[PDB]
DNA sequence: TCAGGATGTATATATCTGACACGTGCCTGGAGACTAGGGAGTAATCCCCTTGGCGGTTAAAACGCGGGGGACAGC
């Protein structure tokens, strides 16, 4: 909500729900096509083979 | 389903023995007294592992449901 509210032009990526949704998503960002990735603890663990693979410029943990 | 009969089983009576109960003498194995020392009890610490619950996902359990193959009764 706050990402949208406070900023436009940010390709905000989120993880949630089913693996089907997460799969179609990973396709979208399989090349790093995003400005910011928002996710959670369970997905950075469960999808670490994808998320640790992708390099990071900056990480914020709330 | 019922009475007769043949067989078999059971039951009282001797009777007979050899296997069990009992007496006796011996002797060694168990009890008593005593000593040492080390194993076990007991206290104090500590810290690792167990337990109780929750969060979150997802494979698996549950459930219905049709239908064909085996269980089973008969002969």
């Amino acid at each position: 909500l706050e990402f949208e509210k406070w900023a436009p032009s940010l390709n905000t990526i989120i993880y949630k729900g089913t693996p089907n949704q997460r799969h179609s998503l990973q396709h979208q960002i399989r090349v790093g096509n995003f400005d910011v990735l928002l996710t959670t603890y369970e997905y950075i663990i469960k999808d670490k083979s994808l998320l640790s693979k992708h390099d990071w410029a900056h990480m914020i943990i709330d």
